[PDB]
């Protein structure tokens, strides 16, 4: 079942849809920052208050940060992973930004076993690529500001180092430039849609994670559209893509299977290699509609399926490498041959070039360093975590 293709092509089918659009009620945000506040004020939650540099009004943000394991208790006042809110310069209470609900990797819950999928969930099932970076959201404020906020933070750190919102607003920058429009009129969209625009950030000249993303695939991989309410409601992923080439975003690839066991055929099968249609993918987020009541009124509902290899691997050869340069012992916790000889390898590269300690420190030269290891054992990524 490898005749699905991720595809960048559905804005074309987004012409017969509509964009949901929901409000905000004040009383209902009131009640939701009260019942925030006082968990705070002791299912833990933190509270921290941003002023937002560029509001003519002094514009401020308080976001909200959940443990990830709290998100499996019952009750909660939401369960966005995600979120912002303000007082306008009216004194009205508003979500400013909504992350999507907290999801979860197959069998990390009850929820996500493949036995209550099949049974409380219904398709279409969205497949979107889970690209390798950072959160960013981007909304606008009740006076006209453009926000772009990191997962929980938004602003310039004090230092010199650059953060990861204003990078990701540079790149916005970038984008806008290049299409014609400016951030005042993506802000008026976004709050006209009362929505939160959700993406990746992937720049390898900026921070490399895991998967590569040279200069003509860096930038925002829009992969959602939130609305600022307290329940989860996004964006159908046609209408994201969309919306990504109207506003100069890259788009983040899309399969639409109607069959749950389909859904599970497909993604078992990519397992095998950690690739799809030529490209490295370390995993999709699987978007559906989920009921309460299996077989009631349904509701927007996320679960990932990661591909463990190659990329657990990568991940422990990046660690055990930061472990090197630091003095802390290497953690081998898989491929232990291999990675014993990565480590020596490793520690050869260093020797001989003794700058690149503090650049694989600073998030540059790691896929690099890795894949001149595999170059060496003249081996893919694949076939080196098969060994073990
Ligand atoms: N198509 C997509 N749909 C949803 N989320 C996507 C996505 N592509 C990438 N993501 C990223 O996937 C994250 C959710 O993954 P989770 O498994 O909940 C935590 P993680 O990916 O381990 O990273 P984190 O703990 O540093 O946030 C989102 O925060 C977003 O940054
Ligand atoms: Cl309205
Ligand atoms: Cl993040
Ligand atoms: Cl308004």
């Amino acid at each position: 079942a490898s005749r699905y293709k991720a595809s960048t092509d559905y804005a074309k089918d987004a012409e017969g849809l509509t964009a949901p659009y929901v409000s905000q009620d004040p009383q209902e945000t009131a009640a939701l920052v009260r019942a925030l506040d006082d968990a705070a004020k002791k299912f833990s939650v933190k509270k921290t208050r941003y002023a937002v540099a560029s509001s003519p009004t002094g514009a401020e943000v308080d976001s909200w940060r959940f443990n990830d394991w709290d998100y499996k208790k019952p009750d909660l006042p939401t369960y966005a992973r995600g979120l912002f809110t303000t007082r306008t310069q009216h004194g009205v209470p508003e979500i400013a930004v909504r992350g999507y609900d907290k999801f979860f990797n197959i069998d990390e819950t009850r929820d996500t076993a493949w036995s209550a999928i099949r049974e409380r969930t219904k398709g279409p099932y969205e497949l979107t690529l889970k690209e390798n970076g950072c959160i960013i959201f981007i909304s606008g404020l009740e006076d006209g500001t453009l926000l772009v906020c990191s997962k929980h933070s938004t602003g310039d750190r004090s230092d010199v180092a650059l953060s990861h919102s204003s990078a990701g607003e540079k790149h916005l920058e970038a984008q806008l430039e290049r299409i014609g429009k400016t951030k005042e009129e993506l802000a008026r969209e976004l709050r006209k849609r009362n929505a939160t625009a959700v993406a990746e950030l992937c720049d390898d000249s900026f921070e490399e994670h895991i998967l590569a993303y040279g200069p003509d695939k860096a930038g925002l991989y829009l992969h959602g559209i939130n609305l600022n309410i307290p329940e989860f409601i996004t964006y159908p992923s046609p209408l994201v893509q969309k919306f990504a080439e109207d506003w100069g975003f890259r788009k983040t690839g899309l399969i639409i299977i109607d069959n749950i066991d389909d859904v599970k055929a497909f993604l078992e099968e990519v397992a095998e290699t950690g690739a799809h249609d030529g490209r490295d993918v370390e995993g999709f987020v699987i978007r559906c509609k989920k009921s309460t009541n299996p077989g009631g009124p349904y509701h927007d509902w996320f679960f990932k399926y990661k591909f463990e290899e190659p990329y657990l691997m990568y991940r422990q050869w990046r660690e055990c490498t930061k472990a090197l340069i630091s003095g802390k012992q290497p953690k081998i916790k898989k491929h232990v041959k291999i990675t014993e000889e990565y480590l020596l390898y490793a520690r050869k590269r260093l020797a001989a070039d003794p700058k690149l300690a503090k650049l694989y420190n600073q998030n540059h030269g790691i896929i690099k360093l890795r894949n001149d290891f595999l170059e060496y054992k003249n081996m893919k990524g694949t076939d080196a975590a098969n060994l073990e």
